[PDB]
């Protein structure tokens, strides 16, 4: 049995049942192991238009755009744009002298501001109403100490990588960090030339939507990418060595555990764990503990050399997850046009990578 073959016999024990099973319209499997790429495709991107899933087809990826934004401030604090202990007032001069100055751009990467939820308000769509939302902002828990995980957190970290780089944040991406990683289907703003590759999403009740972030929310959920240009960005993670030193060194930052919660150790951007990881390690990343509560950080106490690091993402419609392996030189991505639990996601890319070879 060939390995392609092989593969897309795992692919379809593990994860095309989710589609009957959660009624997912379409679905998007890669797998790379030592530099091949693997790609399955599966339904629709969209079904009133019957077009099928296919490797131009343009995905929401949810917060695994803030592996993006951790890649952006990487390349940033290592062109010396940025220092990590800065504070925004630095570069957005209008905060100096408020109290979020006093939470520097690690802690705004890494949900420790001490005092900032998951969600922006829908009620703050301009972007005066976000510079005034940060300058009434008032601390709550020691800063540095409670990981909250945050859109505006990261939010607020994006727009001060861009300012540093005197470029808007969808530039950041689009003309720089997007470029030197050859990820020519990757989006913030996905062009009229595009929209027919773009996936509708489809939510609970499998009605077609897409995104529309606010004003602080393309860092935190706004970028759109398809199969091969995941595939390609896993392996820039895969193999950092390759690139140019400033994007070399942008990647190592994200792989850079800075705290752990539990078995969880907080990357910029990237979840990391100790490799092997058992499949309750990796659920537990994405429990409603981990996820919507504030939990006290800890110093590493075991710091691996032989790690991995997962990120999931969603939007109302889409639904993402990116894990690899770097000493098993093996990743996987998965993208769907419906939201699926993230348990399901996890347990069948686990399924797969461990069976694999
Ligand atoms: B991110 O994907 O983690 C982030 C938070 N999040 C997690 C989940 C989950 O566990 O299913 N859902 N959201 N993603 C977002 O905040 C984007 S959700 C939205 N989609 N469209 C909008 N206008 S907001």
């Amino acid at each position: 049995t060939p390995k392609d073959q092989e593969i897309k016999k795992l692919v379809d024990q593990n994860f095309k049942p989710l589609l009957e099973k959660y009624d997912v319209p379409g679905m998007a499997v890669g797998v790379i192991q030592n530099n091949k790429k693997y790609e399955m495709y599966y339904g629709l991107q969209s079904v009133q238009d019957k077009k099928a899933v296919n490797s131009s087809t343009i995905f929401e990826l949810g917060s695994v755009s803030k592996l993006f934004t951790a890649t952006a401030g990487g390349y940033a604090k290592n062109k010396g744009k940025i220092s990590f202990d800065d504070t925004p007032g630095k570069y957005w001069k209008e905060l100096k002298n408020t109290p979020i100055d006093q939470v520097n751009l690690l802690q705004l990467a890494t949900y420790t501001s001490g005092n900032l939820a998951l969600q922006f308000p829908d009620e703050v769509k301009t972007d005066q109403q976000v510079l005034t939302f940060f300058k009434d902002w008032k601390p709550k828990n020691s800063i540095g100490e409670y990981r909250q995980y945050s859109n505006p957190s990261i939010g607020l970290f994006g727009k001060v990588v861009a300012l540093s780089m005197n470029k808007p944040f969808d530039q950041v991406l689009e003309k720089t960090i997007f470029p030197a990683l050859g990820l020519k289907h990757s989006y913030v703003n996905v062009p009229k030339t595009q929209m027919q590759n773009y996936a509708f999403g489809y939510n609970q009740e499998n009605q077609p939507i897409r995104v529309n972030p606010g004003p602080l929310d393309a860092p935190a959920y706004g970028v759109k990418s398809t199969l091969p240009d995941m595939l390609s960005f896993i392996h820039a993670n895969l193999n950092p060595q390759k690139y140019p030193a400033d994007i070399q060194r942008a990647i190592n930052e994200t792989h850079q555990g800075r705290y752990q919660v539990n078995t969880m150790y907080q990357a910029l951007g990237w979840e990391e764990f100790s490799y092997p990881a058992t499949l309750q390690t990796l659920l537990d990343s994405n429990s409603e503990q981990i996820v919507m509560k504030p939990n006290k950080v800890t110093a590493i106490s075991k710091e691996p050399s032989v790690k991995m690091y997962h990120k999931t993402g969603s939007t109302t419609g889409f639904g993402t997850y990116v894990v690899f392996i770097p000493k098993e030189n093996i990743g996987l991505v998965m993208l769907t046009n419906k939201r699926i639990p993230n348990e399901e996601r996890i347990k069948a890319a686990y399924a797969v990578l461990n069976a694999i070879k």
